């Protein structure tokens, strides 16, 4: 017996500025670390970068019109820091602010709730040149000034804010795996930058309380809920280590302002724990958010990993199924393929019940409302004669995840909204354009840039029907 | 490289008054609910009862001398409420307090720390008669009067105190399964009595802060940590349901003063959630314990249970292995044999790693120190001529659990002490005498008290060596 979706449920769709906007050097925009990073040969598939992307900076009016046709209740986007402060910490760029002002007015005139994401991985290169960006406490007050600038200019028209998007991703990929700017493989640096990012998150939530007292703000965590492989006690203990190290490590800081103790002690024994100053715990414990943002795609199953066993592993960005290899941390846990779910061709788990599990774990541990900021299926799309993209695969994935959300709401989880990823096709950070996520097909591939024309996929009309029935018809 | 056991680690052993004392009608003692219940035909194996038990009431000097020979650092025992208040809430029976005073003085004269359990299932029958005992709010102030009586008489000599022993057992066996007094099978009444017992726990922790400001106090929860059968998402969701419904339901109230929400909502949908009065949440939230007491014997593995599925199961009462069957809650979860561990003859899982997992979960969720108030192996013992009892099976079980305690300490779990169940053999509530737990064999069976003579088992000398080496030699 299912509860209905609440009447105010934020049926949404999401983007990220570098992935969508283009206009990388217009109206005074400074360079970001991704402008620099993606132009380095070999970082991105076939050299694709965000110079143009899908050109949303010039075509947003067309884009919002398609949102209004769909009847989106909400649209989640990120503000590009380097459009607002080209130097990170210097003088404000009114043209940068003007674009987001025009975007929000376009959204508001069509009855769409704007959800503004403060940071999605594009710190200005200048801050990285001046003091190493997230490795320096100086970024805390420069990020605050940036945040406060947006709060004063948009706080009367934006109720929902997200601080740092997938902080575990841009910290891990940027400082442990070397896949994102700064392209570093140093765990000591990774956890120092992570700690400073935690303090930045807390400082801007505390500013938000002052500048937007009637608004709602939270971080957004890239949450892959951990599973034990079986009921072997050694595999359950691996799951305890994995859920605490991969998930509590961030969410406990967001919710309670404390790192988990066992994980901390493991890092301490390695010489990897971050440097703490007077003031840190009191700041982190005083920044309670209104919700936990959740970006969800898959669960992860783990098993026992001996002290000499698997370390970092092989990722699968080609799309040939079966090429992923176990990654893990020796002594604690290593991943293993879950034999009870299917995977995509990138070996990502297809596990909509895993979303209910993860929503239940956040409610049960933190008692926080949840805003689902990102969920989606990336796949190749064929444009067929008659402007028809029959992405039944995407509909089937979104249907099952929305169905499990309703069960979680029926369990008593407070889910504020759901932002599918993504509204239009967009540039992936590293693999180009062919793994598409959008409701709206964008006419370009890896080689030919074509005209970037927007085409409504079959999933666009499915989700239009979802919204008008408030999820009653899926 | 393991951490050592900390210098003042409480190497202990435990009992419970009804199981050990006898003297059921001496020196002014009133009837308890167990005096009455165990004399009803069919309630206990072979009609065994606590009239004599192993006669610790008269033989406490001999028993304490054996604790000194072992070198016990702490002895955990329970106070019989009906010795102190024969009618539960009238005038104090000084001879009742004088026994526990004599006992505490014997312990302290031999260097043994007393750990006093306020309530181990034996509320006076007069309170059951007057208002139904734990089902009535009247018990909150009656329990409080009793606790403060003990705090004022013994607080100068007792630092460690336990409030309610295994509230989840005496409430669920007493009101849901009807196996303990008052023998009721009614889930609604069960959760009402459970809520009243939560308030009584909170009230006496509050009183304790006034009367024993330098003491340490906590409840003793009967903790069986849940495992999912495998990585099937439906079995992991069963584990989420099972851990919250069986474990968080109690420990969250103990630690945070709040029931978990998914469980509460499920009870509400069934008309089973308890009645909440004004002021209840404030009392419950303001009664933080110094430690979580943990009674640990086994883990429990669970899997999906369809809404038409398993409910009450068969309980192994005889000692014939393989006779237990699944128990669960339809629609939420059901138990299933863990194929990766062995089980005793009573079908209890032998899972020392589970104790590390359980200690880690409590640290990770509540950040509380833990006092392990019960752990042991119940088995048949053979008395061999020469008064020799070779219980290597017990040594092996205790050894592997103490080993995992030290791994948990090395992880960063603050464990205050370890109380093996039990010091001497004693009466099991339902299963008679042959399922023995003691370091010290007591010569009696279900048919005859014989001479009740005390006989040191092999495990006595093993534990004596454990304590002498502070656990470095196991």
């Amino acid at each position: 017996h299912l509860k209905p979706f609440p009447p105010e449920f934020l049926w949404g769709a999401a983007s990220a500025a570098y992935q969508v906007e283009g206009a990388w050097n217009e109206d005074g925009k400074g360079l970001s670390v991704w402008d620099v990073f993606a132009k380095q040969p070999g970082r991105t598939f076939k050299g694709t970068n965000g110079d143009v992307a899908v050109d949303h900076y010039h075509r947003y009016q067309e884009d919002v019109a398609l949102m209004a046709e769909m009847g989106l209740k909400a649209y989640r986007f990120s503000v590009s820091w380097s459009r607002v402060f080209p130097d990170g910490n210097g003088a404000v760029n009114e043209k940068g602010l003007d674009f987001y002002d025009r975007l929000i007015e376009e959204l508001r005139n069509h009855g769409i709730e704007p959800i503004v994401t403060l940071y999605h991985w594009d710190v200005p290169q200048a801050l990285m040149d001046a003091y190493g960006a997230w490795e320096s406490r100086r970024i805390i007050d420069d990020f605050d000034r940036y945040a406060v600038t947006l709060f004063q200019r948009f706080g009367d028209r934006v109720k929902y804010w997200v601080t740092l998007n997938e902080q575990n991703i841009f910290i891990s990929f940027g400082y442990r795996l070397g896949l994102h700017p700064p392209g570093v493989k140093d765990m000591k640096r990774m956890y120092e930058a992570n700690h400073i990012a935690n303090l930045a998150n807390a400082k801007v939530i505390q500013s938000f309380r002052h500048y937007v007292p009637d608004g709602k703000i939270g971080p957004s965590f890239a949450y892959s809920p951990m599973y034990p492989y079986d009921s072997r006690p050694e595999n359950v203990l691996a799951f305890e280590n994995a859920e605490e190290f991969q998930n509590h490590w961030w969410m406990d800081v967001y919710a309670w302002g404390m790192y988990p103790q066992a994980a901390w002690n493991y890092l301490e024994s390695q010489g990897l724990e971050p440097t703490v100053a007077p003031g840190d715990w009191e700041l982190l414990q005083a920044a309670k958010p209104d919700f936990m943002g959740v970006n969800y795609y898959q669960t992860t199953t783990v098993e026992h990993n001996p002290p000499d066993g698997v370390g970092e592993g092989v990722m699968n960005t080609t799309g040939k199924k079966g090429t992923s290899t176990s990654s893990g941390i020796p002594g604690l846990f290593k991943t293993v393929r879950n034999p009870h779910v299917d995977t995509t061709n990138w070996d990502w788990a297809i596990d909509p019940v895993g979303l209910r599990i993860g929503l239940r774990r956040i409610a049960n541990r933190y008692q926080l409302p949840i805003l689902i900021t990102e969920n989606g299926l990336g796949e190749f799309d064929t444009l067929e004669p008659g402007d028809i993209v029959n992405d039944d695969y995407r509909i089937d994935y979104l249907r099952r995840h929305v169905q499990e959300i309703q069960r979680a709401i029926t369990d008593g989880v407070d889910v504020l909204g759901y932002c599918a990823w993504s509204f239009t096709d967009l540039l992936s950070w590293l693999n180009g354009y062919q793994k598409r996520y959008g409701f709206v097909y964008v006419n370009r591939d890896d080689e030919s840039e074509k005209d970037l024309r927007r085409i409504k996929k079959k999933s666009f009309y499915w989700y239009q029907r979802v919204i008008e029935t408030n999820g009653a018809e899926l």
